[PDB]
């Protein structure tokens, strides 16, 4: 512990406490320590950083320092000889849809995110970094290892960026560099309306005291609405089809297009916005376009609160969910709600779930289309896809119908994602998420596999047969040993996910730690959860209570077929049932006699 802080997070910011309604920013959540939980601030660290300098240096950068005794391994290697596979044969999750995979990442991203620095743009700096691939400052290269395919097709590395960090852009001295966290910690809907009042502004309609939020004008989905598009340029989402020349989406979170599926569901929870708007405006016509904003923006809140903590984190969390996230009991302000750094890293076991397909099904759930079915890698940044064909719809049914991919050590993470990766303003759709994943868990300073084994109070293995034990898997302790010296400098992300799922959920007992308290946090921490009392009517929970994605998609979409457990697989049409035996959200109790 030294000194109270660092500099470059906004000095000063106002609490009305009396306003009900949680400010964009995060602020103010917490009148003992304002700043807890708010956004553009150091994410927190449960364990010290660990760097070759202790300061701000990433290990394996020198070439020469080796950590504890030996030098870390490349990341691309590690990528390639355990996290990579060619068969996609068997790899769907039976009881585990598509949505599974695609609540996470929406709310992963509603929870943090670490800007990725690459600072100026009249840059040849940034030239320096991939085409010469040159060490230094921020950029920090992941080169390929010998025998690398890749190798004699981009050169001898991959570009890679440092992440932002608290006080300079800079590295500085005599405290350990923290990355900043631009998002709310809070689980608020801020990947929807923003997490800066400059944004959430202009990511609202204001021309009409009607409390919605923008939506675009060249489109429409035969009816429904589509983000605005994100006027600046370059766009890479024009980038991938210049000849369609359709731009990314204007929505909370900047990452917002990255893959199709995303969009989609951020077009449905915009959709889900103004929906409310229209309908508090129905019975509480009484209102300014400002309470209909902010009222619309709470009820949205808990549905994603619900439908997390409800329905997603009970089958991720599994047997260990009931041990870090027994029944609410009261809103701790004692409690440090904002999102760990070493956190980022663990949520990213979301990776290991993505297939190498994606599919738009017709309203009969067979194949819509010709090229129905795509391949993932061709769906980065790819929006002219969902506006030039087929609109949310197709893609809705994808979600509720296909599995998502299970996790399995032999076969870890999808070319789609391992090889062919892409990154706006480069070209090429050949990126490696894992090595990403690994080059970043370095930038950090995060603590190696067993500090983490340790802090979560979990036997940390120290030989090879003590590895093999704990994986239930050989060879890959085998490998991991062999490209990771010792268990203690195996990077947290894969030596996390390297374990097998605990009972009932999708991920290692390490990650099972690592989220359950984090969630724990979210929750204990939050002055504005649904379930305290004071933030919502007994009347108004109960109606909360009742939401479903099934119910999300039958709102605000055309389709009329859906499941009623919008995550375990269903398969149609007998796990399928029309909308109207679904419950809906009574909008009854929101209602104000002006009398
Ligand atoms: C493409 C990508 C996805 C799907 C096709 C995808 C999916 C997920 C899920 C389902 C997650 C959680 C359940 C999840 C979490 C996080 N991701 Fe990931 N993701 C795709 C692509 C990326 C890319 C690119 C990054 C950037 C990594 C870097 O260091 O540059 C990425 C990150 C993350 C991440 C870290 C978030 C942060 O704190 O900034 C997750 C928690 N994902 N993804
Ligand atoms: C780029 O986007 C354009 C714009 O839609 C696509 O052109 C269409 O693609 C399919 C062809 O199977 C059908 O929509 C039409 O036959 C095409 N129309 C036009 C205007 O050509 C094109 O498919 C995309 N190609 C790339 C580079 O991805
Ligand atoms: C704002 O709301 C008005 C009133 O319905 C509507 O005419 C207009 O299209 C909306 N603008 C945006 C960008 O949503
Ligand atoms: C999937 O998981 C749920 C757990 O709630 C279970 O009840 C459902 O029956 C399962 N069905 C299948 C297809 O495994
Ligand atoms: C480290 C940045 C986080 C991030 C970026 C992105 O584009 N997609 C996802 S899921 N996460
Ligand atoms: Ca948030």
């Amino acid at each position: 512990s030294w000194e109270v802080g660092c500099g470059a997070p906004v000095p000063l910011v106002t609490c009305d406490e009396q306003s009900p309604y949680r400010t964009i920013t995060g602020d103010c959540n917490n009148r003992r320590s304002p700043a807890l939980g708010a956004a553009n601030r150091a994410l927190a660290r449960w364990l010290p950083a660990e760097y070759e300098d202790g300061l701000a240096v990433p290990f394996g950068w020198t070439q020469r320092k080796t950590r504890n005794g030996f030098r870390v391994p490349l990341a691309r290697e590690v990528s390639n000889k355990i996290v990579g596979y060619l068969d996609e044969e068997g790899v769907l999750d039976q009881n585990r849809s598509l949505l599974f995979m695609q609540w996470g990442q929406i709310v992963d991203h509603d929870l943090d995110f670490a800007p990725e620095t690459e600072l100026g743009s009249s840059e040849h700096s940034k030239v320096q970094c991939e085409e010469y691939c040159v060490q230094g400052d921020e950029c920090f290269p992941i080169m390929f290892p010998k025998n690398d395919p890749k190798l004699k097709t981009q050169g001898k590395c991959m570009p890679f960026f440092r992440a932002g960090f608290v006080c300079p852009t800079p590295p500085y001295q005599s405290l350990a560099r923290d990355q900043i966290n631009a998002v709310t910690s809070f689980l608020d809907a801020s990947l929807v309306y923003g997490s800066e009042p400059s944004l959430a502004s202009r990511l609202r309609n204001l021309s009409s005291p009607l409390g919605l939020m923008a939506v675009n004008q060249e489109a429409w989905d035969h009816g429904l609405a589509y983000p605005p598009f994100n006027n600046v340029k370059p766009s890479p989402c024009e980038f991938i089809n210049t000849t369609a020349h359709v731009p990314c989406f204007q929505a909370g979170d900047s990452r917002a297009s990255e893959q199709i599926l995303l969009a989609t569901v951020h077009t449905l929870l915009l959709r889900e916005h103004n929906r409310l708007a229209r309908e508090l405006k129905r019975l509480n016509p009484h209102w300014d376009g400002e309470m209909l904003y902010q009222e619309a923006r709470k009820i949205l809140g808990a549905f994603i609160q619900i439908i997390t903590f409800r329905d997603y984190l009970p089958i991720v969390l599994g047997s260990e969910m009931q041990k870090w996230i027994p029944p609410y009991q009261g809103y701790n302000n004692s409690v440090d709600p904002r999102i760990s750094n070493v956190f980022t890293f663990a949520f990213r076991f979301g990776h290991m779930e993505v297939p190498s397909t994606v599919s738009r099904l017709d309203e009969n759930y067979q194949p819509w289309g010709p090229e129905a079915e795509l391949p993932l890698h061709t769906l980065f940044f790819n929006t002219w896809r969902i506006i030039k064909d087929g609109g949310i719809d197709p893609l809705v049914r994808g979600l509720l119908a296909k599995n998502s991919k299970l996790m399995n050590q032999n076969k870890m993470v999808t070319s789609e994602l391992r090889n062919k990766l892409f990154q706006p303003t480069h070209k090429v759709h050949g990126f490696d998420l894992a090595a990403i994943n690994l080059q970043r868990c370095r930038d950090h300073g995060m603590p190696g596999y067993n500090s983490w084994r340790g802090f979560c109070g979990l036997s940390q293995p120290k030989t090879l047969k003590g590895l093999q034990a704990v994986l239930k898997n050989k060879v890959l302790a085998k490998k991991l040993l062999d490209l990771y010296k010792t268990p203690d400098n195996i990077d947290i992300w894969i030596g996390g996910n390297a374990e097998p799922m605990v009972e009932r959920g999708r991920v290692g007992p390490l990650l099972a730690c690592l989220l359950g308290r984090q969630f724990q946090q979210i929750r204990d921490g939050d002055r504005f959860w649904w379930e305290n009392p004071g933030v919502f009517t007994e009347k108004q929970r109960d109606s909360l209570q009742k939401v479903s994605f099934s119910r999300l998609i039958c709102d605000n979409t055309h389709i009329t077929k859906v499941p009623l457990h919008a995550f375990q697989a269903n398969n149609y049409p007998h796990d399928f049932v029309d909308c109207s035996a679904v419950d809906k959200l009574d909008l009854s109790p929101w209602a104000s006699r002006e009398n």
